[PDB]
């Protein structure tokens, strides 16, 4: 089973290729915007060679645009996909946002996981488990109130959201399952070991497509 | 007691029609906005038989149009009551794996950026005045709980993304006494521009609650 992860270098993204590096049958695709400034990712590979080291910066549409070849040296499938590269810069008031952080987070946290997708969709299509996940945030529910305003990090979180909602739609028939999945705040903090360990049983026991999860497995509103 | 209103997008379609209902109302003027106001035929016509409506140039989808909306508006009034961010674009439906990326990035710099960033800009003209209104023509499309069995690709994903804005500046500007809303239209099933432009004139003057996503007809859809 290959599993592919964007944004493996640090964060909840090395923790979940920490995690499959220990599980036998497991190839895993990770991505670092910078492999050769990747220590702890390069050496979780040397140490356990199914992990696979390979560039993306989804803000890049040219990094985008050498993505399916570059998982296409060591996979003709993808089983599990997870765009969690992503950015979280810019909260607080519309007024005092300006236009490089909407344009950013729209690039970065939209753009980027479509295209991303959009490059990958004919390795998962030849998959056994076509499992695609977006991490995405609480913060993009248009239904919860945490008493915070999130502004471009939480509108990209919702726009993403949106074509999630539809792509689940779409590729309901060809036997996809598609998730939008908030990975808990690495509300109580938790550890990245943590939330990649949630994360990795959700990943494992989800059979329906369209949902909008929180790690502990629980629906959220969209 | 005159009100300003200003509406983008006033050389045809919803906005024409917006205009056009202002037009007719004593005390009321209107800065209509067109992306090329020399062709805009019907609305110079318009402008010619009534001086209430004063037309000025905006491209939503051009930051340097934007950078010079409120200087502009400014030679004609002192203060906007209502604010209507109409002009928007509609280009982009159908599945996600056939929308090319350019579609994605026009329907976020034209529906979701523009009308951030041309809010920002009169936000201070509309501070001066006395209705404090703000509204954003959204789509029912736009919700992330309505179901129409249709893709809406970038257009519905433009929609949500400023309904989320939309929700969020409601919130920051209840303490300066704005009324925000997101409102659909209509399908222009289907109403005329003339009928839209109606119900949406008589929405606009009775709202006086902030936060709503409403259809044309004031009955309020979910984000
Ligand atoms: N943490 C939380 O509480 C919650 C966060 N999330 C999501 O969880 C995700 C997990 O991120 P996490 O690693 O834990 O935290 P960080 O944001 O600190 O790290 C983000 C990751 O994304 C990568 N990244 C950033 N920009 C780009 C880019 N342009 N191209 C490619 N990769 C890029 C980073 O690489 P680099 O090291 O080079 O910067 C890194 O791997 C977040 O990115 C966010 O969307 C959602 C809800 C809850
Ligand atoms: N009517 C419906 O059924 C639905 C429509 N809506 C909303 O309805 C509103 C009005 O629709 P309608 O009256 O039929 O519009 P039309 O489709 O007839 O025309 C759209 C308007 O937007 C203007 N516009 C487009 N791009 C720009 C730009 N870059 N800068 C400035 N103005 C621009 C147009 O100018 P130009 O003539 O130069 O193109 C025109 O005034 C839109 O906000 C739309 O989102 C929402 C969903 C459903």
């Amino acid at each position: 089973q290959t599993y592919f992860i964007s944004g493996a270098n640090r964060g909840i993204g090395f923790s979940v290729v920490q995690r499959l590096a220990a599980k036998s049958g497991v190839k895993v695709i990770a991505t670092a915007r910078d492999p050769a400034s990747a220590t702890a990712l390069n050496e979780l590979a040397k140490e356990n060679p199914q992990v696979k080291v390979v560039q993306l910066d989804i803000s890049d549409e040219e990094s985008i645009k050498k993505i399916a070849k570059n998982v296409s040296q060591y996979t003709d499938s993808i089983d599990v996909f997870v765009s969690n590269a992503a950015i979280a810069k810019s909260f607080g008031p519309l007024l005092n946002t300006p236009r490089e952080q909407w344009i950013e987070h729209f690039f970065t946290n939209v753009l980027g996981p479509i295209r991303l997708f959009q490059e990958l969709y004919p390795l998962i299509k030849k998959g056994t488990q076509k499992k695609v996940f977006f991490i995405s945030s609480n913060a993009g529910s248009l239904n919860l109130d945490f008493g915070l305003d999130f502004s471009a990090f939480g509108q990209s979180k919702a726009a993403l959201n949106y074509s999630t909602k539809e792509l689940a739609r779409q590729l309901k028939p060809e036997n996809f399952i598609v998730a939008a999945v908030h990975p808990g705040v690495v509300e109580t903090k938790i550890t990245p070991e943590e939330s990649a360990a949630a994360l990795c049983k959700l990943f494992e026991s989800l059979n329906t497509t369209g949902k909008y999860l929180s790690y502990d497995g629980t629906e959220l509103p969209w």
